[PDB]
DNA sequence: ATTATGACGCT
DNA sequence: AGCGTCAT
């Protein structure tokens, strides 16, 4: 009753760029604007992998995942940017810097948390008490809520979407209550336009469009989010959830779209979110573990407790490079060259990053697959990161793997390497 | 031959 | 620490 905890107490947005390499590529390239049009890496095997596909494109049904090739047979006048490469290897920096381009102006509305290159989660709780007393209870107009989508309105008692749309919203803004400073919904709503903001910002400063959702928490918030994709934005209220959640496959939800999520499935033997609903909190801690369990309790009612953090760069900077099928390193001097290769990449990025972050980074993490595995990585090692070269870098890497190196004559590596892969982590401030 | 990343959890 | 999981 009263003193059951309803998860209400933040605003918290997830804003997500469309098809955002796609983005970056189209501001470049004019050529490929209002195109079908997708960003691919590598060429020479089978097209080359697609990474990045725009709306139009994906109505032909072209998907990420999907090589070149395969894609061009679905949609013939596909158009193709390719990811720059340099050293042998596909290079990200333009996107990596389109990224900070649209994490900085965000931070200009609150502190985020940078949870992909291109989505970041907002805390607006105090920016919202902020507009909240300049508004001094007046009402939301629907004109401030231009792309706003209010999951689960309108209802009962209508051809167009965006006729839909504003039919929902006006539903909303009707049964709002303004005159309470502390009312959930109307918390939410103005989060929503300060986000609206926020989207409109980014677009003037970047030509980049993205979606957004506006919820009490980050699950929610990224759900929301992609419920109208692209170029709108959604809000979950607390209120929402029960219907939102009958029908939600539970492998929708963040974190729960792997092995957990099928082991909530089948263990319990139900589909959708809403019916966790019917398990006590020791119920789902028994089967998924302590933590797990309460995560579940909670997330199920619409309660999540995880904090925004104030984190807008990279905890690590890495390089990462994969050697399919034939291509694999099967000689001592392959190996060191490609390992000078990440190194360099490697040092030119955290060079960069000590000059704009002043941090530095004190571990060096080295990565490997053997041809065989079929785990992302078959050994992980780490060694100090005290100079910021890549001689030294690629010396040392070699030093940390050369013993996984089962053939007698040291010439050859046996088994071929398909992996390599280097991490700076443990930044220190400088 | 679904590549190049990046965060967080477990023990 | 090294590994696994999940994500974009
Ligand atoms: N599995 C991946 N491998 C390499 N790059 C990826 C992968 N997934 C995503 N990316 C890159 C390319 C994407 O443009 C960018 C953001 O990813 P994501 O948000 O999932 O899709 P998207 O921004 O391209 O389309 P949208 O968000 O509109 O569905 O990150
Ligand atoms: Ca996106
Ligand atoms: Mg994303």
């Amino acid at each position: 009753g009263p003193h059951m905890a309803t998860g209400q107490d933040r605003v918290v947005a997830l804003v997500d760029m469309d098809c955002f390499f796609v983005q970056v590529e189209q501001r470049q390239n004019p050529h490929l604007r209002n195109k079908p049009c997708a960003v691919v890496q590598y060429k020479s095997w089978k097209g080359g992998g697609i990474i990045a596909v725009s709306y139009e494109a994906r109505a032909f049904g072209v998907t990420a995942s999907m090589w070149a090739d395969d894609a061009k047979k679905l949609c013939p006048d596909l158009l193709l940017a390719q990811v720059r490469e340099s050293r042998g290897k596909a290079n990200l920096t333009k996107y990596r810097e389109a990224s900070v381009e649209v994490m900085e102006i965000m931070s200009r509305f609150a502190v985020i948390e940078r949870a992909s290159i291109d989505e970041a989660y907002v805390d607006l709780t105090s920016a919202v008490q902020e507009r909240l007393q300049k508004l001094q209870g007046q009402p939301i107009s629907a004109d401030l809520l231009p792309s706003t989508y209010i999951e689960g309105l309108p209802q009962g008692p209508t051809v167009q979407k965006e006729g839909m749309r504003k039919q929902g919203l006006f539903q909303w803004l009707d049964s709002l209550q303004i005159d309470n400073l502390t009312s959930p919904d109307l918390q939410l709503t103005v989060g929503a336009v300060i986000v609206e903001e926020m989207r409109a910002a980014i677009e003037r400063e970047t030509g980049f469009q993205c979606s957004a959702g506006i919820s009490h928490n980050k699950v929610l918030a990224k759900l929301a989010c992609g419920l109208n994709k692209p170029n709108r934005q959604t809000l979950v209220s607390h209120g929402s959830v029960p219907q939102l959640f009958s029908q939600m496959p539970i492998r929708k939800i963040r974190s729960l779209g792997g092995k957990l999520g099928a082991s909530v499935i089948e263990i319990l033997g139900i589909e959708y979110m809403g019916e966790l609903t019917q398990f006590t909190e020791s119920q789902l801690q028994s089967h998924f573990g302590e933590k797990n369990g309460s995560w579940l309790y909670a997330m199920c009612r619409g309660i999540e407790h995880d904090p925004v953090k104030p984190r807008q760069l990279p905890k690590t900077i890495g390089c990462s490079k994969n050697f399919p099928g034939k291509t694999a390193l099967a000689t001592r001097e392959q190996v060191q060259w490609w390992l000078l290769q990440l190194a360099q990449e490697l040092e030119e990025r955290l060079t960069k990053d000590r000059n704009d972050n002043d941090r530095v980074a004190t571990q060096l993490v080295v990565s490997i697959r053997v041809q065989g595995d079929k785990r992302l990585s078959s050994l992980r090692r780490c060694c100090a990161l005290t100079r910021y070269d890549a001689h030294k870098m690629s010396h040392d890497a070699f030093t940390v793997i050369k013993n996984c190196n089962t053939s007698g004559i040291q010439t050859e590596w046996s088994p071929p390497l398909t992996m390599l892969f280097l991490c700076a982590t443990k930044f220190s401030a400088s």
